[PDB]
């Protein structure tokens, strides 16, 4: 198996699961594993928020200071004396993983025990949001808050992406941002060929955690969802980008 | 000078022009000197067409046949069967550089004639469309058609991308493609500090020219654009990508 092998080249544990839309075919590799989710959560999150506010809602205007800014600021850092509207932060969220934008987004759903409640309302019972960024990064083997699995990520993605937990103009908007991910080149996208398109959202975190989940959309049929999640076992650990590229060449093969 | 060690290490000609937007210094080596474009007209062609077009007009399906398909088409080769928004073939020519994107989006504005009356209109006396692509790449010295210089190139970019050849969204995703690019890892982007958001447009021809056009985004402040073009004496010539990347450091040296 190819998947043991990657564990082997790379010393580390791996999570699986991509589904076929078309066929309902699957792959999966420790698809029930819990892993911390790390900044892979600000889909969901997004999700979230498109489902609790018109599109023309996303318009309003958020404020803030150096204070809601936390490590990881890339457009936030830009903004802090005219501030950004929602729809700006979703941007910033899923397209540069901006943390302050995530906790901004969190704080306006009613934070992460509220976009926990809302993903038990679409039937994720798997995924427990607690944290805000970055601190839901800080995950030990064997805890579960801040943790998923690749299979409930992949079910929930699908949910709002594809399925109706969105309408299709709030579908549209998840799908264009996430297609126009800025952070994910080396990681789904590296494992696919050109001119299938991907949208994507990464994670990374402690214990060499690094995340991909994605929906891959090949030149004709229906979308694959995917889910790739690794983890070490050591806090300090290294990931290395190149195993998420190599497992996402398996699921392919795999899967055709 | 460090720009004569580049030419004198890579056996190469180059052309060199910056533009800080912040101070108005500028860098120029061979600034007027012309090379054969290459791909870098991509970036200009995207620039006409989103002038010439309202956002919501570039949804159009743009169908295609296999006869369109030249040379270099990693994304148009699997949608001949569906075609391609006008939107996704700027992606598409933009991100990966495909041919065929360029040629459709070309037809689309009326050809090579027609772009070259519209950046006539921008005030670009210099740039000079004239072929489809690839056949666009063969420049013999002394020849001027499909040809520019690093200054007018710098010109040009800048008009489109930063002032007031495009109102702002339109910029913005003109600035998002081009930031976005997959093919210019090796050159300008290895020559600019880490974290600094780099939009890029690569380019290569006959007489091994070697081409990377470029807004560079400091922290803080404002951005500098850049054209780094080069050329050598032979017609089947190798380049080397080190040399735009090297250049690239001794811009951003002579700047700061
Ligand atoms: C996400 O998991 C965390 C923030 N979002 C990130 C991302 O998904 O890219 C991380 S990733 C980590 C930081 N360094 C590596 C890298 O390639 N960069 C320099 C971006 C990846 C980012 C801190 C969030 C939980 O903090
Ligand atoms: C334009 O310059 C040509 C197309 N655009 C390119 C690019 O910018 O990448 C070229 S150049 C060259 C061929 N192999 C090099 C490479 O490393 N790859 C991207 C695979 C780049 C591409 C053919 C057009 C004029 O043909």
């Amino acid at each position: 198996d190819d998947f043991a092998k990657l564990e082997e080249q790379f010393d580390a544990k791996l999570g699986i699961f991509a589904l076929d839309t078309g066929t309902n075919r699957t792959v999966a590799y420790r698809p029930d594993e819990r892993f911390a989710f790390a900044s892979t959560i600000k889909a969901l999150t997004v999700g979230v928020l498109l489902q609790q506010k018109s599109i023309e809602d996303l318009n309003q205007r958020i404020t803030y200071t150096r204070d809601d800014l936390v490590n990881y600021n890339p457009i936030t850092e830009k903004h802090v004396d005219t501030g950004m509207t929602l729809k700006e932060l979703a941007d910033a969220s899923l397209r540069y993983s901006d943390n302050a934008a995530q906790n901004l987004i969190l704080k306006q759903i009613g934070g992460p025990e509220s976009l926990k409640k809302e993903l038990r309302k679409i039937g994720d019972e798997v995924t427990n949001p607690e944290r805000f960024s970055p601190e839901l990064n800080e995950v030990n083997p064997g805890e579960t808050q801040d943790t998923s699995t690749a299979r409930a990520l992949v079910t929930s993605l699908r949910a709002f992406a594809l399925e109706d937990k969105l309408p299709s103009e709030k579908r549209e908007l998840l799908i264009d941002w996430m297609k126009r991910n800025t952070t994910g080149d080396a990681l789904i996208r590296a494992g696919v060929p050109d001119g299938w398109e991907v949208a994507d959202k990464t994670g990374a975190a402690s214990y060499g955690t690094r995340n991909d989940i994605a929906i891959i959309w090949p030149p004709k049929g229906d979308p694959v969802v995917l889910a790739v999640l690794s983890s070490r076992d050591k806090k300090d650990a290294k990931y290395d980008d190149k195993l998420i590229a190599e497992a996402t060449k398996v699921v392919m093969k795999a899967l055709n």
